[PDB]
C-alpha cells in the first residue's frame, strides 16, 4: 500500500544501490507500491541497458524520468563532477514533479545530492537520504561544510581521527565543484527523516555506536543501516560461469577498479606483469586489440592462458562463485559490500574519493588488507600480497565471518532487515 520514491542519481556506483532498494521494497516483506525515478539523459550508453533490464524484470515498478540538461564541459572541470552539480542544481524541482504522482508518496529514497532541493522547498515530503558510502566516509561528509585547515586531522568527536591523507583534497577547497554541492547538501542533512545506508551494523559498529549515541554529529537524523542490500538478477547469466566452474575452489583472483577509467597506462602494463608474475588464475575487468599492444604480444598472451580480461561481467555472479578465492578492489563502496555478503577477501588498493576510508573499514573489519602504498609499485604489490589474500589462512576466515553476518543482517529477524522492516511499517 504505501507509495514510495526511490530517487537514482548518475553512474553505477550510485544506480546500483538504488534498483537494489527499488526492488527490495517491491517485494514481500516489505510490499510497497515503488516508483523509482531515474535522472535523463544517462550519462553513459551502458547504463540506458541496465535501467531498461530492471524495469522489464519488475513491471511493478515505475519508471519515472527527470530531464536535467548536461552541463557544457570545461577544461578544468571533471565530467562525472558537472554531471553531478547539474543533478544537485536541479533538485528543487523534486517535490513539484513527484507531488503530481498518484497515489499519494508517504516518503522519498533519494540520493544525497537531492538533498537541499526536496529539504527546502515546497511541497515538504519525508525525505530519507540514502548514501551509497560507508557510514565512516558519510560522517566525513556531512563534516565537510564545517571545514576551514589541512594542518593536521580532521576530528569529529567520538569518532576515530580522519587523517590528511585519506581525506579528498577538494573537501578543502569551498569553490571546488565537488566540494561545492557536497557542502549545499550536506548542510540540510538534519531536515531528512533518516540517512540509510548500505552497510550493517556489525560491519561499522564503532562509528555506527557513536552515531547512536546522540552525542556525535546531534544535528543528523537516525543513521540506519539496511544493508547488504542483495543483488539483482538478470536475464543473461554471466558468461564466464562455466570457465569458473573449471577452476579449483578459491583458485580465481577477480580484479576490478570499477566502472570509469582508473588507471593510466603504465599502471595496467605493471598490474599485467605482476598477475602474470603471480600465475594466478584470474578475471580483470580492464578499462581487444588496445590491449594486445598495451601489454605486448608476449605478456598478453600469457595473461589469456591464466585469466580472463574482459570489459564487463555481471560482479555478483563473480563474487559468488567458489573458484573465486580474493577480490583486488579500488573499493567503492558498492563492491565493497557486495564482496562483503559472499565473504570475499579484499586486497584493497584505493585511488580517491571515498575509497581510502572504504579500505580503512574493510581492513578494520577484517574483510581484506589495504596496501597504503600500493601505486608505488604496482607489480611488486601484487606479487607480494596476492598469496596472502589468496591462502587459505586468518584472513580467509575473517572474511568468512563478515559474510556470515552480512547474510544473517539482512535475513528476517537481522539488524538491518528489523532497521527497514520499522521504517516501512512507520510509512503513511
Ligand atoms: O564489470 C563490472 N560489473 C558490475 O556489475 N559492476 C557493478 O558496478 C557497481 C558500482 O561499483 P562501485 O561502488 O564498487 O565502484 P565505482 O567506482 O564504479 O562506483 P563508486 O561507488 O565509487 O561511485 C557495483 O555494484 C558492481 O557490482 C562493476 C563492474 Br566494473
Amino acid at each position: 500500500q504505501p507509495h514510495v520514491v526511490v530517487c537514482s542519481g548518475a553512474g553505477m556506483g550510485h544506480l546500483t544501490p538504488f534498483l537494489n532498494l527499488a526492488s527490495a521494497l517491491s517485494s514481500a516483506p516489505y510490499n510497497c507500491k515503488v516508483t523509482l525515478l531515474i535522472v535523463i539523459p544517462l550519462i553513459t550508453d551502458a547504463e540506458s541497458h541496465h535501467i531498461s533490464s530492471f524495469f522489464s524484470s519488475h513491471p511493478t515498478i515505475h519508471r519515472l524520468d527527470f530531464h536535467v540538461n548536461l552541463p557544457a564541459p570545461k577544461p578544468n572541470v571533471d565530467p562525472f563532477f558537472l554531471r553531478y552539480k547539474s543533478i544537485s542544481d536541479s533538485a528543487h524541482r523534486l517535490p513539484v514533479h513527484l507531488s503530481a504522482l498518484s497515489p499519494p508518496i508517504s516518503a522519498v529514497f533519494s540520493d544525497f545530492l537531492f538533498t537541499q532541493g526536496l529539504n527546502t522547498t515546497l511541497p515538504h515530503l519525508p525525505n530519507y537520504t540514502f548514501t551509497t558510502t560507508s557510514a565512516r566516509f558519510f560522517t566525513l561528509m556531512s563534516y565537510v561544510p564545517h571545514l576551514a585547515s589541512s594542518s593536521s586531522p580532521v576530528e569529529i568527536p567520538g569518532l576515530e581521527p580522519f587523517p590528511t591523507d585519506n581525506i579528498p583534497p577538494p573537501f578543502f577547497n569551498p569553490e571546488h565543484i565537488f566540494t561545492s554541492f557536497t557542502i549545499s547538501n550536506a548542510k540540510y542533512f538534519s531536515l531528512s527523516k533518516g540517512i540509510l545506508v548500505n552497510t550493517f551494523d556489525s560491519f561499522e559498529p564503532e562509528t555506527l555506536s557513536a552515531l547512536n549515541s546522540g552525542d556525535t554529529l546531534s544535528d543528523l537524523p537516525p543513521v540506519i543501516p539496511i544493508g547488504p542490500l542483495n543483488e539483482l538478477e538478470h536475464n543473461k547469466q554471466e558468461e564466464l560461469l562455466p570457465w569458473l566452474d573449471q577452476q579449483p575452489e578459491k583458485s580465481v583472483l577477480y580484479v576490478s577498479f570499477g566502472n570509469r577509467t582508473a588507471m593510466s597506462s603504465d599502471q595496467i602494463l605493471e598490474l599485467g606483469m605482476g598477475l602474470e608474475r603471480s600465475d594466478c588464475r584470474f578475471i580483470w575487468v580492464v578499462k581487444k586489440s588496445e590491449l594486445r599492444k598495451l601489454f605486448g604480444e608476449e605478456l598478453y598472451l600469457k595473461l589469456s592462458e591464466k585469466g580472463k580480461l574482459v570489459k564487463w561481467v555481471n560482479q555478483t555472479e563473480i563474487l559468488g562463485h567458489t573458484a573465486v578465492g580474493g577480490f583486488l578492489s579500488h573499493c567503492g563502496w558498492n563492491s565493497v559490500m557486495e564482496a562483503a555478503r559472499r565473504g570475499v577477501p579484499i586486497l584493497a588498493w584505493p585511488q580517491h574519493g571515498d575509497q581510502r576510508e572504504n579500505a580503512w573499514v574493510v581492513e578494520k573489519a577484517g574483510l581484506g588488507v589495504w596496501e597504503r602504498e600500493w601505486a608505488s609499485g604496482i607489480q611488486a604489490a601484487i606479487v607480494e600480497k596476492v598469496k596472502m589474500i589468496m591462502g587459505n589462512n586468518d584472513l580467509r576466515k575473517s572474511a568468512m565471518k563478515v559474510g556470515e553476518e552480512a547474510k544473517r543482517a539482512c535475513d528476517v529477524g537481522g539488524s538491518s532487515a528489523t532497521a527497514l522492516m520499522n521504517i516501512i511499517g512507520s510509512l503513511k
